[PDB]
């Protein structure tokens, strides 16, 4: 406070954060035109940017074969990419990288932090925005591993900063890059999650110029917060998820990863007129 | 940490290691429907019930008094039993006086206890009076038209002195709170959000130096439509829950709403958080 998240060059778009801003969560998993209809509500709601998964990309889940994955996100992008609005592509495999950048995605969303063999080749060249996130697992095992820290906080840094790095020794410029803490990927469902989100600035390691890394954060529907509100099951927990992203801004957050893209939107509109009376005092 | 000043409440002795949440229970057509809608609320977390028989709001025409009685007596008696603070939205000193002598837990008064009598009404005994900020003229109940220095200062400075004017008649500092009346003669994003955004500044001080622990209520209000395009009332629930928050994390006692389980919700993501916090 009154904090400006570091600049994102994000494929066809230069990002700032005058505003925090909010990524909508278009889960292509069961049609197309479902979720082309899906993508152009969450724009009408006030989506700056849209996530395509063809996976369920979350801890325990099955992993998909590489030409479902393909035949399902793909051809979204393709349709989506007039919209001109920032397209992000969740996953971690690769050849879906390449896939989807060669057809025009803006952003590389991996879960395993570009560890995968091969993701940093896929990926050095162009523009693409890239949010390296923070998944406590070994990558060959393609499973999230249990919790194990020193301080949660700095260990999350200090992995973000080394996968910085590894980017930027392959070429890629530093603003093209954003970090995520990976709320709910290798953490304890409350104490672990909820230090990240306490301490969200101090996630994020520096750029060269000095600038923190701008940060993506994702807590939506997510069991840290079922565990604080008695046990609700997903599609019960929109006010909560609500009340996390505004958390995370207040915290620095420069995007938000949310189902809920109205009531996100809303709740934004809010909090930046109370920054906006804020400045004047 | 922020702790608000603790608020002595009828038959409660309210603390504040955690923002309590104040129900709303609008009892204008009935008087069970009320009731269910009470239940509901206190099994979504509702820590107050703030029973109103009136449109105690600006522009609202106003309700003669054997009727505002005939809806709110009646909820006090059945609710009691309940055992959670039962809060009386009205400023009316009759109303105030029937409440009362019905076992109320605190009256909150959009005068700030200005209407001829009321002082003398609540004077006695140990509920809680929200003393609220309306700009306007009491005698003929209108709101006015903002006008304001600072109305940051100008709303803090009305306070003290209804606080004041309380204690002159006996009352223990203990038993008062305040509010500063979001969308009760404000500028309707100006006047709001300077008060939200300065929301502990707008509170006096008590005698032992803690200032008077605030209630704040944008629940659905037209600060919140301003801002999200005009949306109307129903559809301000995820703006009012960003507001309730922003209350709290800038020091509220109480928040005052219509959306209890989501709010209820939104404040244990929030108590979460601080807990972290506290453990770094
Ligand atoms: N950059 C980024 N990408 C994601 C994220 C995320 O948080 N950040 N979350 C995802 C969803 N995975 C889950 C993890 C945990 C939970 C849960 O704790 O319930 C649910 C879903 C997938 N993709
Ligand atoms: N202590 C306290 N009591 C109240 C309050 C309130 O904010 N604080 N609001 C009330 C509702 N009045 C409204 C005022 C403004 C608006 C609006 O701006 O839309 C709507 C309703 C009545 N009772
Ligand atoms: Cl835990
Ligand atoms: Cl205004």
């Amino acid at each position: 406070s009154t904090f400006l998240p570091a600049p994102l060059q994000c494929g066809r778009f230069e990002l700032t954060f005058e505003r925090p801003l909010v990524m909508g969560i278009l889960n292509a998993t069961p049609a197309r035109d479902d979720a082309l209809r899906r993508a152009e509500r969450m724009i009408a709601e006030g989506a700056d940017l849209l996530d395509i998964g063809g996976e369920s990309t979350r801890p325990g889940a099955p992993p998909v074969p590489l030409d479902e994955e393909l035949a399902r996100v793909i051809p979204l992008v393709e349709a989506l990419r007039p919209l001109n609005v920032p397209l992000s592509i969740d996953t971690y495999k690769p050849a879906v990288m390449r896939a989807a950048l060669a057809a025009g995605a803006d952003l590389i969303n991996d879960i395993w932090g570009f560890r995968q063999p091969g993701a940093i080749d896929a990926v050095r060249d162009g523009n693409s925005g890239l949010c390296a996130m923070h998944m406590l697992g070994e990558p060959q095992t393609m499973q999230v591993g249990e919790p194990d820290y020193g301080d949660v906080v700095t260990d999350v840094r200090d992995f973000l900063a080394a996968r910085a790095q590894a980017l930027r020794d392959a070429g890629v410029a530093a603003e093209r890059i954003c970090v995520d803490p990976g709320f709910g990927f290798g953490k304890a469902v409350v104490d672990d999650n909820y230090a990240l989100l306490a301490a969200l600035p101090d996630t994020a390691p520096a750029r060269p110029d000095g600038r923190a890394y701008p940060i993506l954060a994702g807590m939506s529907r997510k069991s840290m917060l079922g565990a604080v509100i008695g046990g609700k099951p997903p599609l019960e927990r929109v006010a909560a998820s609500v009340a996390a992203a505004l958390c995370a801004v207040e915290r620095g957050a420069a995007i938000v990863r949310v189902h809920d893209v109205a009531a996100t939107v809303d709740a934004l509109s809010v909090w930046n007129a109370v920054r906006a009376a804020a400045r004047q005092r």
